[PDB]
């Protein structure tokens, strides 16, 4: 039950950071604007420089007159405020906001949405997922915790709070990064914010899922706002499960995270004498008839909307497919509930 | 169902902040009536209510930039039956009685107040006179903007208080520190949130919760109920007049209804009951809603301040008004002049 122990590096570097500059994204690496890069694979202590280095390539830094001191104790500030489950820490924070540069660069965002929105995009990434605790939604329900109370009443529990935690940083003296807004365009991009937080939560997705498939029958329109508020939220939960568009090396890799945290929330469960979800129970749960059903109804619907809206999307929609097709495999050569006592899935 | 916005100050400066007794000897009472008040003396009477608070100099409100706000405010209200700015006004007189008669500076903290007089103003902003369903059932430019996220109107409601508070010199808050200017329009948020029904059924349990086990001013999540119940009872707060009032507010809301039932009717749909004014009996859903809805909030402020007894009890003798005339009435909606005099 220690496992389910998730701390906080400090309470709700710098100088270090901006020394030699913003280094220019090719600087990174020269696969940094591909669909073929596992931003995974960049050294933690690298990321609040790339996430930098995304901003002024997208030329946002330009636009919007961003302080790079305020954006880089920002972006620290973001980073503190994951906590180190297996999979909701920072380093899904960072690869999140990746692939939001990476849909930026590779499908073209400037000819469909607006500058301001794009940019509350990616910030959005960043924050999505700010002080998750490695337990979803009802299990703050169930423990009856102080998010629980203070959401509960208002929908999308968790979600609801990485939004409160963003707020809270741009608040934090020398954090406010949109400080060159106006009263009018701070407010929009606030309520920008907490929108595209709030589509990270699946039941959000699952209620506005007709609406994005009429969008991609009659075909996007730029002059049309109701497509503008759709495609944010259908591009966040691309980003969010963007780790299925990578290799089977990776897919397997945030499996074997996810059901860590997953199941460390399942004992925790049975330790207050209550019964999981099958999914979050390490007797019960047969990972790839979940990752399966996973890609088939969540994952692989997202891509295939992407890339009937965007047809240079499809090289993503093909790699999830394919990703599926390694979980049948995988499925047959796979005689355990749960995970190997080892907690790794390099038995395969 | 055509209801105008009337749009897209001087005399409110020479002398807007009048002393509340020379409004009416009766105004700082539970049994004022602020809907007997002219309306074009309620701008005057929002100035004098939020002096009397001591809110403008413990503020450091500015008084033309207040002056433009509430005349933006009182604008910002479209000209339904029920959810026009007379409805709002009386909602933040309400608002007002509690501030004077029950004490809220031991229960709250003063930003809580300011804050829930405020949305009482804004609370019901750019109201068409129908419901969130209908909005949904006809796929409007506020459904696509909300319906995804829930209570389509409230979350309109709050964005209308937010334009004007962004439109040039009625910005009440701009001197405010970032961190206060965000609690108060958080609290603004949350506060016409709970204005939303169906937010009241989904918070009722704890707020039953909390007057069982009783305040606790340190607990924060007790502050957060409390504003809600607060809120719900100065949108309720009709109900808690004399009959002639609660008799003329059924009038005025059943005529509001039973137009959205008739367009409803129009779009191919069949409205529900409470709606229809062929289906629609009155009395039956007047009481319905006293003993569901009204009376457990009055009870659940009679729970945590006894001072307000008067105030359950009047919606109590209002409740037994509706079962002894649901006998003196006969028919379904409304008659031809739609007047509920014939009681
Ligand atoms: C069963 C399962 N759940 C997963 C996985 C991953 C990693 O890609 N994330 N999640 C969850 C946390 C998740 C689902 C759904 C959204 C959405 F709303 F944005 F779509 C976000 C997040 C996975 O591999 N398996
Ligand atoms: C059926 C019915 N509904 C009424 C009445 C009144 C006037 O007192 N208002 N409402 C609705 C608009 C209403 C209900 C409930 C809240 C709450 F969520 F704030 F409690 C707000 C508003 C009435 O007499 N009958
Ligand atoms: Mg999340
Ligand atoms: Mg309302
Ligand atoms: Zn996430
Ligand atoms: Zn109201």
């Amino acid at each position: 039950l220690s496992t389910s122990l998730y701390k906080k590096a400090g309470f709700d570097e710098y100088t270090k950071l901006l020394h030699d500059g913003i280094q220019p994204v090719a600087a990174i690496d020269s696969n940094f604007a591909s669909f073929t890069y596992t931003p995974r694979s960049l050294p933690e202590d690298d990321t609040s420089m790339a996430i930098l280095s995304m901003l002024q390539d997208m030329n946002f830094i330009n636009n919007y007159k961003i302080d790079c001191p305020t954006l880089a104790r920002f972006c620290l500030m973001v980073k503190k405020g994951y906590r180190d489950p297996p999979y909701h820490n920072w380093m899904h924070a960072f690869s999140v906001s990746h692939f939001c540069y990476l849909l930026y660069k590779n499908l073209e965002l400037t000819n469909y949405l607006e500058d301001i929105e794009i940019f509350a995009l990616f910030i959005s990434c960043m924050c999505h997922d700010l002080d998750h605790r490695g337990t979803n939604n009802s299990f703050q329900v169930a423990s009856k915790s102080v998010l629980a109370a203070l959401y509960s009443s208002e929908g999308s529990v968790m979600e609801r709070h990485h939004f409160a935690q963003a707020i809270a940083i741009l608040n934090t003296h020398g954090c406010n990064i949109f400080d060159h807004f106006s009263r009018k365009d701070y407010q929009r991009m606030l309520d920008l914010m907490r929108d595209i937080i709030l589509a990270t939560d699946l039941a959000h997705h699952l209620r506005i899922f007709k609406d994005l498939q009429k969008m991609a029958e009659v075909g996007y329109d730029r002059n049309n706002k109701q497509h503008h508020r759709l495609l944010l939220c259908l591009l966040m939960t691309s980003c969010d499960l963007s780790d299925q568009t990578k290799g089977w090396k990776t897919t397997r890799k945030i499996a074997e995270l996810i059901y860590k945290e997953f199941f460390s929330q399942g004992d925790l469960e049975k330790a207050m004498g209550n019964r999981p979800m099958e999914m979050m129970d390490r007797e019960k749960a047969y990972i790839p008839e979940l990752q399966i059903s996973f890609m088939e109804h969540i994952a692989m619907p997202i891509y295939k909307l992407l890339q009937d809206l965007f047809p240079k999307a499809a090289e993503l929609y093909e790699r999830v497919a394919s990703n599926r097709e390694h979980w049948t495999k995988v499925s047959h050569k796979f005689t355990i509930r749960g995970l190997p006592s080892n907690n790794s899935l390099d038995f395969l």
